[PDB]
Protein backbone atom coordinates (compact mmCIF):
# COMPACT_ATOMS: atom_id res chain seq x y z
CA UNK A 1 0.00 0.00 0.00
CA UNK A 2 1.04 3.60 0.06
CA UNK A 3 0.81 3.52 3.68
CA UNK A 4 2.10 0.76 5.62
CA UNK A 5 2.16 -0.48 9.32
CA UNK A 6 6.27 -0.12 10.09
CA UNK A 7 6.69 2.86 7.66
CA UNK A 8 4.86 5.53 8.44
CA UNK A 9 3.39 4.83 11.50
CA UNK A 10 3.45 1.90 14.08
CA UNK A 11 0.59 -0.38 15.72
CA UNK A 12 0.64 -0.98 19.00
CA UNK A 13 0.54 -4.35 20.22
CA UNK A 14 -1.55 -3.12 23.48
CA UNK A 15 -4.29 -0.67 22.29
CA UNK A 16 -5.45 1.82 25.05
CA UNK A 17 -9.26 2.30 24.93
CA UNK A 18 -10.67 5.37 25.71
CA UNK A 19 -7.68 7.64 24.26
CA UNK A 20 -8.34 10.70 22.84
CA UNK A 21 -8.57 11.01 19.18
CA UNK A 22 -5.30 13.02 18.37
CA UNK A 23 -2.63 12.83 21.41
CA UNK A 24 0.75 14.61 21.35
CA UNK A 25 3.38 14.51 23.83
CA UNK A 26 6.66 16.43 24.38
CA UNK A 27 8.81 18.13 26.38
CA UNK A 28 10.71 21.43 26.64
CA UNK A 29 13.69 19.95 26.81
CA UNK A 30 13.08 17.72 23.60
CA UNK A 31 15.14 19.44 20.84
CA UNK A 32 12.85 17.72 18.13
CA UNK A 33 10.26 19.08 19.87
CA UNK A 34 11.28 23.32 19.66
CA UNK A 35 11.73 21.91 15.85
CA UNK A 36 8.27 20.63 15.86
CA UNK A 37 6.57 23.64 17.25
CA UNK A 38 8.54 26.43 16.42
CA UNK A 39 10.03 25.57 12.65
CA UNK A 40 7.87 22.93 11.62
CA UNK A 41 4.32 24.23 13.45
CA UNK A 42 2.75 20.11 13.59
CA UNK A 43 0.37 20.69 16.09
CA UNK A 44 -1.00 23.40 13.86
CA UNK A 45 -0.51 21.98 10.44
CA UNK A 46 -2.00 18.64 11.76
CA UNK A 47 -5.29 20.47 13.18
CA UNK A 48 -6.28 22.31 9.89
CA UNK A 49 -6.14 18.96 8.04
CA UNK A 50 -8.24 16.88 10.25
CA UNK A 51 -11.76 16.49 10.09
CA UNK A 52 -13.41 18.26 12.47
CA UNK A 53 -15.49 17.36 15.77
CA UNK A 54 -11.95 16.46 16.04
CA UNK A 55 -10.52 16.74 19.70
CA UNK A 56 -6.51 17.62 19.78
CA UNK A 57 -4.84 16.71 23.05
CA UNK A 58 -1.13 17.53 23.46
CA UNK A 59 0.76 16.47 27.08
CA UNK A 60 4.07 17.14 28.33
CA UNK A 61 6.27 14.44 30.04
CA UNK A 62 8.51 13.92 32.96
CA UNK A 63 11.08 12.15 31.73
CA UNK A 64 13.15 14.66 30.41
CA UNK A 65 15.29 17.24 32.46
CA UNK A 66 14.83 15.75 36.11
CA UNK A 67 13.71 18.13 38.68
CA UNK A 68 12.52 20.88 36.47
CA UNK A 69 11.13 18.49 34.05
CA UNK A 70 7.91 17.63 36.54
CA UNK A 71 8.44 21.29 37.36
CA UNK A 72 7.14 21.98 33.34
CA UNK A 73 4.72 18.94 33.70
CA UNK A 74 2.90 20.77 36.27
CA UNK A 75 3.12 24.32 34.57
CA UNK A 76 1.86 23.03 31.43
CA UNK A 77 -1.17 21.40 33.47
CA UNK A 78 -1.45 25.12 34.56
CA UNK A 79 -1.61 26.46 30.82
CA UNK A 80 -4.29 24.21 30.28
CA UNK A 81 -6.19 25.10 32.82
CA UNK A 82 -6.23 28.54 32.23
CA UNK A 83 -6.91 28.34 28.44
CA UNK A 84 -2.99 29.96 28.00
CA UNK A 85 -1.14 27.67 26.14
CA UNK A 86 -0.59 29.33 23.25
CA UNK A 87 1.18 32.52 25.32
CA UNK A 88 3.15 30.72 27.06
CA UNK A 89 4.41 27.46 24.66
CA UNK A 90 6.75 30.12 22.75
CA UNK A 91 8.93 31.65 25.88
CA UNK A 92 8.84 27.94 27.66
CA UNK A 93 10.33 26.58 24.85
CA UNK A 94 13.07 29.82 23.91
CA UNK A 95 14.17 30.20 27.66
CA UNK A 96 14.45 26.33 28.31
CA UNK A 97 16.81 25.67 24.80
CA UNK A 98 17.76 29.25 23.20
CA UNK A 99 18.46 31.29 26.07
CA UNK A 100 18.40 29.14 29.31
CA UNK A 101 17.10 31.59 31.41
CA UNK A 102 14.60 29.11 33.13
CA UNK A 103 16.35 27.11 35.83
CA UNK A 104 13.73 27.22 38.45
CA UNK A 105 9.83 27.11 38.91
CA UNK A 106 10.57 30.61 39.83
CA UNK A 107 11.57 31.06 36.51
CA UNK A 108 8.75 28.84 34.78
CA UNK A 109 6.51 31.47 36.36
CA UNK A 110 8.30 34.24 35.40
CA UNK A 111 7.59 33.75 31.55
CA UNK A 112 3.51 33.33 32.31
CA UNK A 113 3.42 36.83 34.58
CA UNK A 114 5.16 38.10 31.66
CA UNK A 115 2.45 36.86 28.92
CA UNK A 116 0.07 38.57 31.47
CA UNK A 117 -1.39 35.79 33.32
CA UNK A 118 -1.64 37.35 36.87
CA UNK A 119 0.83 35.76 39.92
CA UNK A 120 -2.20 35.56 42.51
CA UNK A 121 -3.95 33.62 39.53
CA UNK A 122 -1.03 31.59 38.56
CA UNK A 123 -0.02 30.50 41.94
CA UNK A 124 -3.90 29.50 42.98
CA UNK A 125 -3.87 27.34 39.80
CA UNK A 126 -0.21 26.03 40.33
CA UNK A 127 -1.63 24.52 43.77
CA UNK A 128 -5.18 23.28 42.49
CA UNK A 129 -6.31 20.04 42.94
CA UNK A 130 -7.89 20.37 39.63
CA UNK A 131 -4.28 20.88 38.33
CA UNK A 132 -3.22 18.02 40.68
CA UNK A 133 -5.71 15.68 38.37
CA UNK A 134 -4.48 17.56 35.27
CA UNK A 135 -0.97 16.26 35.60
CA UNK A 136 -1.67 12.95 37.15
CA UNK A 137 -3.58 12.62 32.96
CA UNK A 138 -0.72 13.66 31.84
CA UNK A 139 1.20 10.87 33.37
CA UNK A 140 -1.55 8.22 32.85
CA UNK A 141 -1.94 8.75 29.08
CA UNK A 142 1.81 8.33 28.80
CA UNK A 143 1.87 5.33 31.35
CA UNK A 144 -0.88 3.69 28.84
CA UNK A 145 1.59 3.77 26.08
CA UNK A 146 4.57 3.12 27.63
CA UNK A 147 6.28 6.40 26.40
CA UNK A 148 9.92 6.40 26.33
CA UNK A 149 10.44 9.14 23.63
CA UNK A 150 9.45 12.07 22.78
CA UNK A 151 7.49 13.87 19.98
CA UNK A 152 5.34 11.82 19.82
CA UNK A 153 1.54 11.45 18.33
CA UNK A 154 -1.10 8.69 18.83
CA UNK A 155 -4.32 8.50 17.00
CA UNK A 156 -7.34 7.00 18.71
CA UNK A 157 -5.07 4.67 21.06
CA UNK A 158 -4.18 2.50 18.42
CA UNK A 159 -1.51 4.04 15.95
CA UNK A 160 2.01 5.58 16.61
CA UNK A 161 3.56 8.60 14.06
CA UNK A 162 6.49 7.04 12.84
CA UNK A 163 8.10 10.29 11.50
CA UNK A 164 11.96 8.21 10.78
CA UNK A 165 10.02 6.82 7.81
CA UNK A 166 9.24 9.85 6.10
CA UNK A 167 11.11 12.27 3.70
CA UNK A 168 13.19 15.41 5.06
CA UNK A 169 14.89 17.12 2.37
CA UNK A 170 11.98 19.45 2.25
CA UNK A 171 10.81 20.54 5.75
CA UNK A 172 7.04 21.39 3.95
CA UNK A 173 6.97 18.43 2.54
CA UNK A 174 7.55 16.59 5.65
CA UNK A 175 4.74 18.51 7.38
CA UNK A 176 2.43 17.65 4.70
CA UNK A 177 3.22 13.93 4.66
CA UNK A 178 2.94 14.02 8.72
CA UNK A 179 -0.17 15.76 8.84
CA UNK A 180 -2.03 13.97 5.76
CA UNK A 181 -0.66 10.34 7.88
CA UNK A 182 -2.63 11.74 10.73
CA UNK A 183 -5.39 12.01 8.66
CA UNK A 184 -4.84 8.85 7.23
CA UNK A 185 -4.97 7.23 10.70
CA UNK A 186 -7.64 9.13 11.65
CA UNK A 187 -9.94 7.51 9.11
CA UNK A 188 -9.42 4.21 9.84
Amino acid sequence: AQYEDGKQYTTLEKPVAGAPQVLEFFSFFCPHCYQFEEVLHISDNVKKKLPEGVKMTKYHVNFMGGDLGKDLTQAWAVAMALGVEDKVTVPLFEGVQKTQTIRSASDIRDVFINAGIKGEEYDAAWNSFVVKSLVAQQEKAAADVQLRGVPAMFVNGKYQLNPQGMDTSNMDVFVQQYADTVKYLSEK
